[PDB]
RNA sequence: GCUGUCGUCAGCUCGUGUCGUGAGAUGUUGGGUUAAGUCCCGUAACGAGCGCAACCCUUGUCCUUAGUUACCAGCACCUCG
């Protein structure tokens, strides 16, 4: 599936530098190297392709997952890989309480979803002047933060995150009500509220791409 | 029931969510902006309500309808009204 050897070329052992580590990562750092350390890539493989074999059964199980990384060099990345997959996504900010308060985001959801049926039907040519409030600041707006989020349905059943630090208001609302997590932990991270981890760099753009991919290709697989 | 007042001051809150054993906090803070909690950007908050504003009268321009008791541009009459 994944070799070794794309790993090291998308710079996946590159973390962070000493100073910032996490104690955590002792077992998952293989040394360093001028002020940076260096993930251990022995272990990341195994534990990494048993992410992409846990992903495959829930998938052919038709189970929704959520594609979140809201960093700006993983944003377009991760919109992009999970429409392919078709499936749903959030890369802008981790709002307050999508998964703990689903219940006024399906609000948020219903105002959004029958918003495009405003603009289909052609209702904005009704209103003319005093428009463009709708037009940018209400469309455009929700389209951001709930884009991926329109057709998920239900709670997830699995929770994808990069940089589980910068994401971990989403770990804590994935960890109350008991949804998996499966997120890139850098040498920095802590991976105490994500169960299936994986180290490897998290905000290189190559790095990024190479779990996507190989993240969403276990996704159509498991379509069948 | 009705009325003065802070004060037409711009604030006051609520439902879920989250944080804290708890009273409580968040939202409502922060960076700009406005007459305004007005709006924008960030943001463990999302939204909502009462407020602000607008919808309401009057006034400042024009158009359509109408010319009596109102008006008199162009006509004639006329005591010169």
């Amino acid at each position: 599936q994944v070799n070794m050897r794309d790993m090291l070329k998308a710079g996946v052992h590159f973390g962070h530098q000493t100073r910032y580590w996490n104690p955590k990562m002792g077992k998952f750092i293989f040394g360093a190297r001028n002020k940076i350390h260096i993930i251990n890539l022995e272990k990341t493989l195994p534990m990494f392709n048993e992410a992409l074999t846990f992903v495959e059964r829930l998938a052919a199980g038709k189970n929704k997952i959520l594609f979140v990384g809201t960093k700006r060099s993983a944003g377009k990345i991760v919109r992009e890989e999970a429409a392919r997959c078709g499936m749903p996504y959030v890369d802008h900010r981790w709002l307050g309480g999508m998964l703990t308060n689903y219940k006024t985001i399906r609000q948020s959801i219903k105002r959004l979803r029958d918003l495009e049926t405003q603009s289909q039907d052609g209702t904005f040519d009704k209103l003319t002047k005093k428009e463009a409030l709708m037009r940018s600041r209400d469309l455009e707006k929700l389209e951001r933060s709930l884009g991926g989020i329109k057709d998920m349905g239900g709670l997830p059943d699995a929770l994808f995150v990069i940089d589980v630090d910068h994401e971990r208001i989403a770990i804590t609302e994935a960890n109350k009500l008991g949804i998996p997590v499966i997120g890139v932990v850098d040498t920095n991270s802590s991976p105490e509220g994500v169960d299936y981890v994986i180290p490897g760099n998290d905000d290189a753009i190559r790095a990024v791409q190479l779990y996507l991919n190989s993240m969403a290709e276990a996704v159509i697989r498991g379509k069948q």
